[PDB]
């Protein structure tokens, strides 16, 4: 239950209103809201999963590399502060190769 | 749009100017040198870093 023992918690702190990264740049605000995080909403809301108690194994591994796809390895947008990746011309893993192959 | 007509209209000219080309929503196209050193627009520059 500790929030700092929580995997959220510097993806939630990062993902802050209140930081000069969100509040100035909206480019930054989007990528947050398109990983569900609301950086309006106070720190112990951002971290919530909002209407989930339990979760259940279902133990479907073609369900869960299509999974990891979409959200880790090829996103929408890119994953928050990752300017130093998008600068040097990469938004996402998938880009990586689809651009630099050796 | 067909002619474009001249108000002259200074103040009207800053406060378009301002939203336009110096504090946008998103950043200029081709900015991402000066995204990556931490500012998105002209606003940005003296209200990170000032001298």
């Amino acid at each position: 239950e500790d929030v700092r023992k929580n995997r959220l918690k510097p993806l939630a702190t990062y993902c802050s209103v209140h930081n000069p990264e969100i509040s100035f740049k909206v480019t930054n605000e989007m990528q947050c809201r398109e990983n569900s995080i609301d950086p309006t909403k106070p720190l112990a809301e951002r971290m919530k999963i909002e209407n989930c108690s339990i979760i259940e194994g279902t133990g479907n591994f073609d369900k869960c590399v299509s999974q990891v796809e979409s959200i880790l390895v090829a996103p929408k947008l890119p994953l928050p502060a990752n300017i130093e990746a998008a600068s040097s011309g990469f938004e996402s893993v998938d880009q990586v190769f689809r651009f630099a192959s050796s």
